[PDB]
């Protein structure tokens, strides 16, 4: 399946796929005690290797782990 909702209203999954590094657009600076979300910029790269819930995922960026639409990245080949 490419690399975008396959109709599931899952947006891009990963893990499955690569996981796949991703080159995020548009982040917080959170943390893990912040719902569990990603500390990283715009510009920055989040890898999303956590396929859970029934839409949106977690990515772990090179020690933040948390969890984020795609709305606000990018990726990158794995």
């Amino acid at each position: 399946g490419p690399y975008a909702q396959p109709s599931i209203n899952t947006p891009l999954p990963n893990l499955q796929n690569g996981p796949f590094y991703a080159r995020v657009i548009q982040k917080r600076v959170p943390n893990a005690y912040d719902k569990t979300a990603l500390a990283l910029e715009v510009g920055e790269l989040v890898k999303v290797t956590k396929i859970n819930m029934s839409g949106q995922w977690e990515g772990e960026c090179n020690g933040k782990r948390g969890h984020f639409p795609f709305t606000h990245v990018r990726l990158l080949d794995q």
